[PDB]
């Protein structure tokens, strides 16, 4: 579109109306200068920043640097005419490329619209123009007129790429800052660039290049126009108001001068630092700056100096304030179009939102600081295009941002010197020890917020009366079909002003320089030192991979490198010749390897994938070993990542006080609606303010780590392919010859394999922010939340009890809303608080799954009993409790004083209704009751009441009970019926899935093996203590050897349904392992009996060994009888079967694993097989001798699929044999391998090993 009329040269005569000599405002002198009008307001002077400052007329280096991350200083740049020319043509060319964009457009049209006020008379009815917010151009004969604007495009200062945007003031009023706004100078060059690392943008696009990649300057020149936006409008926030971080840190950074206007600019997650108080207040305060504005404007009622009418003005400002005008001609500002101005000029006029319209690559944020400067020629529309930039389309550089990268486009991109060197402005970090000192860049640390920008406004007390109450692209498309375009301000004729405008800068503070050379002592090798330690310098010697970082860094030429022991070796050993190239190979596919590996142990919900060289990469935890990190990560999770604990101080909310009324039923239950409707959104506030903490602090630390993990795999790549380049070298120029070798292929492969790596490191980063979310930062907002609740419902029931009179009927429909409402909490959802889509797509991962979605996970994960949900600290287990050595999460409690584990949730996350809507489960094994001790023995095996009021978990004579008690001594229980009166053991000595839900509202339910069996309702209950201990002990057990089986003991927070409980009991069966009868692992190489299902009194024996006899079924088994204790059906005694391996999973049998049979009789141990006959449908089997099998085959496949252990029998050959049906036949005993049970039924069989549980000799 047509941004630009025409197209300027600078050799094109003065006109004096697009094209003249200009004078614009300053105290020392002014010489004219030629200017290039290119649209209405706009001005552009292609001279360096000499005049607009007469101080700062000097364009040499200054002799004292900058804080500024990259700088570099030309002398004789602008110059030259043709110099001029380019960066006019360059200017011209930015300006269409950012119009041709929606969000571009909307932003320009905001410029052109926003003309700054004309409130600089001190007569109160005098609308008179600010002379310093004009310019006096120069007509050719010899006059000079002056002339409104808005903006000028001036060139650099003394250092070229300090893009600043400067402005005349007034002497007591702000004008950028009441709303008035003022004429805006920004200082650019379109021929400079910065250049930013990417480590984010890989999963979209896998086939991007490496090294650096060059910024767009459309969209510096975008984030300039939005400060313009700001200051024209004059919602520029007070540059003192400064990002307040900390700096006596060592880890952190000596000093940063971001503003809230650098975040309101830039947008996204640096937009979302600003905490809701602070951003109200802003808004208040130019809400109200507005208001002063439009009264400025109702009591003016005369313009002096304009040929124009004073209605044309008016209209002007109201268009620009977006003022809302009544019949009487008075102007208002409305809160809702004030709202969306306010809105679109902060969080959606932002350059993220640019970027993603520019389709290119940026830095994600603001901490992301430049290293490089890169020189550019924009004119030729072969090296940029205004539809589609540096990635030209139809050829190579489209692709991937291929043209924003310096080493593939390095015919547009053109590298610079910088005068800021990289150990100029430092923070020195030295670890004690031969002291190693590395001179850490200032701008290559992290970014550590001051709790003073986070004020909350939550500890108040809301008076609750009867009146009271994202932006995607979709939202950005809205607001650009409902914007306006086609309405412009004219070019009225202000009367002349002065010869000289005499003006001064605005004072910007005095920004006090944080002092350079800052050293620290310290006692740990910080990531710093092992990133450093992993870098080099491109020399000649041996560039040799070293394992220790304290070595690395003590030797220029060695490098520290993370990877196996044997890489380093194999990079490291001398070639020859003729093997060069299958080295190389061998090295990119080992690499590759190593750079993909995601690996290690899964015993954990809340982080998929683990990626174990982050350990010694950045040092992260302190320690750099695999298993070290692997460990502790399991063991504290997202804690260990992060180098300084955030800290979130949550106040005790303000409690809602709730106004009387008498003789008004609506107006009493809109009271109760807006009460409930407040504590809405105050559960929306509090979550807004975890996050936007979390964001501040956690999720920069990660952003900081991603950014290392980039450059560490970077430096590796680096290392290998320089010892590649160097043996190459080395060889003898006729094998080079014979070597057609490539460096552009080996660096394109390594490459690919960083990326994939580095999809890798983002997936587990995101996972680990996540969880650090959820588990440290959630429940802390969620404690106060849930008891400003039960302080608000006991209230709100002392307010509906005192207000019965008139409100009898609907009693206890209120009641009911209360109690429900209330005792149901309010999910989180991330897509309100946080539009980052890969943080997203990693909470809904975290969120679909229930075991990490609790509040207590007692798991057994290296040597050691933790919590997975971050709930508690304190678990002290006792020394008397034993867990199964094949399976640490078996966890047995003898009848002790020491056989307890103490789970104390700490008081920081424990509210007082916990209990109100509660859901537990826990497999458990209870063995046979032997003695008569246990008839009416009651015995409370999980304690949490401390003296009256709590749960209690105890169990019966086959009974399994649920015991409840409030404070008024009020008991209700729910029971499970099994009788150990029956011959098989379905539940006696078994392992139980008991799972118990409690909805104090409305009833209390038990589960037994995913089934709703019982309920009794707790509703006559009273308060319920959330004690603080859960006590872990078979309390209240006469019986001296008593014991139980507990695993996978889980707490929840709400009523779980059958299908929940289903889907635990699934996923905790362990669907993908073999079970005996009790329910444990099956195993190898050990004794197991057989027990069957169809015919289940069958006492399996054997009648004579060898072929010539077969198994048999001695008739009845017997049966186990005590009186008035148990009757069941005796297990043990007959033959015996042990499973041997065939085709690791040590001594655990899993789904479609091939073992081999053996049965044992009288002391010996006989194959089970038989391949003699062939005949029928079925093969009679036979205790086979010797390892002499031969042909027989006896191949064995559990295919446990859902469910009864199949026993599938294959031949030698890889065909199917058949199942091990009963007889087809007339004498019941035998074993055979029949296929008709391929094609309930008899082909079900289970294992008895040696339980002590059991009893029985």
């Amino acid at each position: 579109m047509p941004f630009v009329n025409k197209q300027f040269n600078y050799k094109d005569p003065v006109n004096g109306v697009d094209i003249a000599y200009i004078k614009i405002p300053n105290a020392g002198q002014m010489q004219p200068v030629k200017a290039f009008k290119i649209h209405n307001k706009i001005w552009v002077i292609p001279e360096r920043d000499t005049f607009t400052n007469p101080e700062e007329g000097d364009l040499n280096p200054p002799p004292e640097a900058k804080q500024v991350p990259v700088s570099y200083y030309d002398s004789t740049y602008l110059s030259t005419d043709n110099e001029k020319d380019n960066y006019l043509k360059g200017v011209t060319k930015l300006f269409e490329r950012i119009y041709s964009t929606d969000l571009g457009r909307m932003l320009l049209t905001s410029i052109v619209r926003g003309i700054p006020f004309w409130g600089g008379s001190t007569i109160d009815t005098e609308l008179k123009v600010i002379d310093t917010n004009c310019i006096n151009v120069i007509q050719p004969d010899g006059s000079y007129r002056s002339e409104e604007l808005n903006l000028v495009i001036i060139g650099p200062s003394a250092d070229i790429i300090q893009f600043e945007c400067k402005s005349f003031g007034h002497e007591v009023l702000n004008l950028t800052r009441n709303g008035y706004g003022s004429t805006q100078y920004i200082r650019f060059s379109p021929d400079f660039t910065f250049g930013f690392e990417e480590s984010l943008e890989v999963d979209t696009n896998p086939l991007l290049g490496a090294g650096k990649f060059a910024t767009d300057p459309a969209v510096t020149l975008a984030h300039e126009l939005i400060h313009a936006g700001h200051r024209l409008y004059g919602i520029a926030i007070n540059p003192n108001r400064v990002f307040k971080v900390n700096t006596n840190a060592y880890y952190e950074m000596s000093g940063l001068e971001v503003s809230f206007e650098e975040l309101r600019t830039f947008g996204g997650h640096d937009a979302k630092f600003i905490d809701s108080l602070q951003e109200n207040e802003f808004r208040l305060y130019y809400y109200n700056k507005f208001k002063d504005i439009a009264s400025t404007l109702n009591k003016a009622k005369s313009i002096v100096g304009t040929t124009a009418s004073l209605q044309y003005m008016k209209n002007v400002f109201k268009e620009k304030y977006l003022l809302s005008e009544d019949t009487s001609g008075k102007f208002s500002v409305d809160k809702l179009k004030f709202d969306k101005l306010y809105k679109m000029l902060t969080e959606i006029y932002t350059e993220d939102n640019f970027v993603k319209f520019f389709k290119v690559l940026n830095r994600k944020t603001y901490l992301n600081f430049d290293k490089a400067v890169f020189k550019i020629n924009i004119v030729p529309k072969v090296n940029y295009t205004i539809y589609d930039g540096f990635n030209l389309r139809n050829t190579n550089l489209a692709a991937n941002f291929n043209g924003q990268n310096t080493e593939i486009n390095n015919m547009n991109f053109t590298k610079l010197k910088n005068f800021t060197g990289l150990f100029e402005f430092y923070k020195l970090l030295c670890v004690r020890g031969n002291d190693l000192c590395i001179k850490v860049n200032n701008w290559d640390l992290f970014f550590s917020p001051s709790e003073d920008n986070f004020t909350n406004d939550l500890n108040k007390g809301e008076e609750i009366t009867s009146d009271t109450n994202n932006i995607s692209l979709d939202l950005i498309q809205q607001y650009y079909l409902t914007f306006n375009f086609d309405n412009e301000p004219e070019n009225i004729s202000i009367e002349n002003l002065s010869s000289d405008i005499i003006g001064q800068l605005e004072l910007m503070p005095n920004i006090e320089r944080f002092p350079n050379g800052k050293k620290y002592e310290l006692d740990k090798y910080t990531m710093f030192h092992y990133l450093r330690a992993q870098e080099f310098e491109h020399g000649k010697s041996r560039i040799a991979l070293t394992n220790s970082v304290n070595e690395a860094l003590l030797n220029p030429s060695r490098v520290y490198t993370f990877f196996s022991s044997d890489y380093v070796k194999k990079v490291n050993k001398a070639t020859e010749a003729a093997m060069f190239l299958g080295w190389v190979e061998q090295l990119v596919y080992d690499f590759t390897d190593e750079t993909s590996e995601v690996s290690t142990t899964d015993k954990i919900a809340d982080i998929t994938i683990i990626i174990p060289y982050i350990g010694p990469a950045l040092n992260i935890g302190n320690m750099l070993y695999k298993d070290d990190f692997v460990g502790a990560l399991i063991f504290s999770g997202a804690v260990i990542l992060l180098e300084f604990i955030p800290e979130i101080a949550i106040p005790v909310l303000g409690t809602f006080a709730l106004v009387s009324y008498i003789a008004n039923k609506v107006l009493t239950v809109q009271t109760i609606d807006n009460a409930l409707s407040k504590r809405n959104e105050k559960w929306d506030e509090v979550y807004k303010y975890i996050v936007t903490n979390w964001l501040a602090k956690v999720n920069t630390q990660i952003d900081l780590i991603r950014k290392k993990m980039k450059e560490a795999l970077e430096n590796q790549a680096e290392a290998t392919k320089a010892i590649i380049n160097y043996q190459y070298n080395q060889y003898t120029e006729e094998e080079k010859n014979n070597i057609n070798f490539n460096i552009d292929d080996l660096s394109s492969k390594l490459n690919e394999s960083i990326n994939k790596a580095m999809i890798n490191i983002n997936k587990f980063l995101n996972q680990c922010s996540v969880s650090y979310l959820m588990n440290s930062m959630i429940p802390y907002g969620v404690k106060r939340l849930e008891d400003f609740d039960a302080s608000l419902k006991d209230a709100l029931l002392k307010y509906i009890y005192d207000n019965r009179g008139t409100l009898i009927g609907q009693v206890d429909r209120l009641k009911d809303k209360v109690n429900n409402t209330l005792s149901t909490d309010i999910p989180f959802q991330l897509s309100k608080y946080v539009d980052n889509q890969r943080l997203l797509s990693t909470f809904t991962e975290y969120i679909k799954n229930i075991i990490n979605t609790s509040i207590l996970n007692l798991r057994y994960e290296s040597n050691h009993l933790i919590d997975l949900s971050r709930y508690a600290s304190k678990i002290n287990i006792g020394s008397k409790v034993n867990f199964d050595p094949i399976d640490k999460n078996q966890i047995q409690l003898f009848n002790l004083e020491s056989s307890k584990i103490e789970v104390i949730l700490k008081n920081a996350i424990v509210y007082n209704s916990m209990y109100e809507n509660f859901s537990t489960s826990f497999w458990i094994r209870i063995p046979k009751y032997f003695n008569s001790i246990s008839l009416n023995n009651e015995y409370t095996i999980i304690n949490c009441m401390e003296n009256n009021s709590g749960w209690k978990v105890s169990l019966n004579y086959g009974e399994i009970i649920w015991t409840l008690q409030d404070t008024q001594e009020i008991k209700q229980r729910v029971v499970f019926k099994y009788s150990q009166m029956i011959n098989i053991s379905d539940y006696i000595n078994r392992w139980i899935f008991v799972t118990i839900t409690n909805n104090r509202l409305n009833n209390s339910k038990i589960y037994i093996n995913g089934r709703l069996i019982d309920q009794k309702p707790i509703s006559n209950l009273g308060n319920i203590h959330a004690s603080n201990n859960i006590m872990f002990k078979l309390d209240g057990c006469r019986d001296t050897h008593r014991y139980i089986w507990i695993k996978y003991f889980n707490l929840f927070d709400k009523e779980l349904n059958e299908k929940e409980i289903k889907d635990l009991y699934d996923n905790q069966s362990n669907s993908g392992i073999l079970k005996d009868f009790w329910g444990d692992y099956l195993q190898y190489d050990k004794p197991y009996y057989m027990l069957n299902l169809y015919d289940p009194n069958k006492y399996v024996d054997v009648n004579n060994v060898g072929i010539r006899g077969y198994m048999y079924l001695k008739g009845p088994r017997g049966s186990v009888m005590t009186t008035n204790i148990y009757l069941n059906s005796s297990l043990y005694r007959g033959t015996k079967f042990i499973i041997k391996k065939y085709a690791n999973k040590d001594n655990i049998v899993r789904n479609n694993d091939r073992v081999y049979i053996n049965v044992v009789v009288k002391n010996k141990e006989y194959r089970l097989a038989t391949n003699a006959s062939q005949a029928g449908v079925e093969k009679i089997l036979s205790a086979l001798e010797i390892p002499d099998v031969g042909n027989l085959s006896q191949v064995v496949v559990m295919k446990s699929k859902n469910d009864k252990c199949k026993m599938n029998l294959q031949d030698n050959n890889g065909n199917d044999i058949g199942f091990i049906g009963f007889h087809q036949f007339n004498n019941i005993a035998k074993l055979v391998a029949s296929n008709w049970y391929n094609r309930t039924l008899g082909c079900s069989w289970e294992f008895i090993p040696v339980d002590d549980g059991w009893g029985e000799r």
